[PDB]
DNA sequence: ATGTGACTTATAGTCCGTGTGATTATAGTCAACAT
DNA sequence: ATGTTGACTATAATCACACGGACTATAAGTCACAT
C-alpha cells in the first residue's frame, strides 16, 4: 500500500527485537492495545504521528534516532 | 498537544516557505483539503503517515530529506 | 471428549463473567497465560487439579463454593 | 503440595475403603497403574480431571457424589 | 497386598505471535463564513 | 491568500476473544524391587 509505512512498520519491529522486547511488552509500555502492536507490524497499519510517539517511548529509544534508523532503511537494496 | 507532531508540522510549513509555497498550492499539489493543511500547520491535526506522505509529495521532497530536516529541527 | 470437563470449562467461564471478568484479568490472577485460560473455555482442555485450583483463586471463590456450582451444573436439564 | 489435591487423594481413599476394596482392585476396574494409584493416595500425584475422571468410574461413584464427599471432607 | 525408585512418552502448560469481528475515539474530507 | 467553526464519514485505535506452532515442565503410564 504505503512506502513510508511499510519503512516505519519495519522499523518498529526492528527495534522491538534488538532491545529483546516482546510484543506485548512493547503493547504495554507504549499503552496500546496489544493487537495494535502486532497489527502494525503484521499487516502495516497507518498510524499517527500521536501513536508513533508512544511506541517510540515504549521502544525506550528517542525520536531522533528512531528516524535515523528511519532514513537507514528506507535507504536499503 | 505533542512535540513531534509541532514540529512535524513546523518542518511542513518550514519546507514550504523555503520553496516559495502557498497552502492553496501546497493543497493542490497533493490533493487534500486547504483547510486541512491549514489545520496542520497551526498544530491542529495528528496526521497520519499516510497524510504525512502525500504532503511531502504536495512539496516535493523525498522521505528522506524530510526527516533529515525533521531531525535537526527537533535538536533545537 | 470428557464429560466432566465441559463441565468443568462451562462453570470456569460462568464464574468469569457472573463476576464481570475478562479471561484478561482472569489468566492474570491466576497466575497462567491468556492463552490457557481461553484454550480452556474453548475446547474444554484437560487441566489439572493444581491449575484448577489457581483458577479459583483467580476468580476470587472458594474450593467448596466451586465444586457446590459443579455439582449444579452436572444436575442439570 | 496442595491442599485440594491432598484431600482429592483422602476422599479417593476414603472411598476406595468405604467400599472394601484393594488399590490393586481399584487399579483394574479403572483401568489405571497400581502404582499410579499409589502414588495418588500417598499424594505424589497431581491429576488431571480426566484422570480423576476414570477413578471415578472406578470407584463406581458419580462425580456428583466424589464432590459431595470431597466438599464435606474439605470442612475440616 | 502396598510403596518405592527410576526411567520413557505423552501431554499439560508456557511463550510469542497471528487474525478477527464489534465497538469507541478521532483523523480525514469538505461545507460556510472570516479575515 | 489564510483561519476557524461545525459538520459528516472514514478509519485509527480499543477491547474481548479465537487459534496456531514451538518449546518446556510435568503427568501419564510401565519396568524392577522392595515390604
Amino acid at each position: 500500500e504505503s512506502f513510508l509505512l511499510s519503512k516505519v512498520s519495519f522499523v518498529i519491529k526492528k527495534i522491538r527485537l534488538e532491545k529483546g522486547m516482546t510484543q506485548e511488552d512493547l503493547a504495554y509500555k507504549s499503552n496500546l492495545d496489544r493487537t495494535y502492536i502486532s497489527g502494525i507490524e503484521r499487516n502495516s497499519r497507518n498510524l499517527t504521528i500521536k501513536s508513533l510517539e508512544l511506541i517510540m517511548k515504549g521502544l525506550e529509544v528517542s525520536d531522533v534516532v528512531f528516524f535515523e534508523m528511519l532514513i537507514k532503511e528506507i535507504l536499503k537494496h
